[PDB]
């Protein structure tokens, strides 16, 4: 509430968060039955509708921490949301990352002040709920989609001044870039909720000329979308 428009009832307790309010209303129209709508502020599209006989919502969380931090926070404490899944695009910086791929967010790094601020003393990891991590992973081996485990970068600029720095973190386990992870599972962490980030990589900064296909881009989106929707009804 103040940022969505919708009343008690209107959002399952189970959510998949895209960065594009389109993207949501896409998975809303061909991932769900009888999906309808729960938000328009800001034009921020929000659908509630049935997996498998599972009330599930999906719903555009904009981009940066900041956006994505007002938009978990009243999920999480205004609509009781419980498990909540961000299914999105990042750019691969381990090299042995390559295009269409899955990274699913063992933890998030970022260069953020929103968690230092509040702990100054402490590097403090921002992880994702372990159970959804691991059945993320089984989901998709199962599938045989090429899957990486790893920490990605949350970061404040998409548009970095230090591109050199970002890419040697990719020589250290961290796989992608992205720009709303960290916040998500922190706000997760903070009401004890459970998270889980997961990407496919949309472009390789390692090899600009690795280039993809759009009929490929909606496979890969599929397989994505099953992992996430299976991933979020387990139980």
């Amino acid at each position: 509430s103040i940022h969505i428009e919708a009343k008690q009832g209107e959002i399952a307790d189970k959510i998949l968060l895209p960065g594009d309010p389109l993207r949501a209303k896409f998975i809303a129209e061909n991932f769900l039955e009888d999906a309808v709508c729960f938000n328009t502020v800001r034009n921020m599209f929000g659908y509630t509708g049935t997996y498998k006989g599972h009330r599930v919502s999906v719903m555009g969380t904009g981009m940066g921490m900041p956006s994505i931090s007002i938009y978990a926070r009243e999920l999480i404490v205004d609509y009781g949301v419980k498990t909540l899944i961000r299914v999105g695009t990042a750019g691969a910086i381990n090299p042995d990352i390559h295009v269409r791929e899955l990274v699913l967010a063992q933890a998030a790094a970022t260069n953020s002040n929103i968690i230092r601020n509040d702990w100054p003393e402490f590097d403090f990891p921002q992880i994702a709920d372990f159970k959804l991590l691991d059945k993320a992973y089984h989901i998709a081996k199962e599938m045989d989609i090429t899957t990486h485990v790893g920490s990605v970068l949350s970061s404040d600029v998409f548009y970095s001044n230090q591109p050199d720095r970002n890419m040697a973190l990719g020589k250290l386990g961290v796989h992608a870039i992205e720009m709303e992870a960290a916040a998500l599972y922190y706000l997760a962490a903070q009401h004890n909720v459970n998270a889980l980030a997961m990407m496919t990589i949309s472009d390789n900064l390692n090899n600009p000329e690795e280039d993809t296909s759009a009929e490929e881009r909606q496979t890969t989106f599929t397989d994505m979308m099953k992992v996430g929707l299976e991933t979020l009804i387990s139980e």
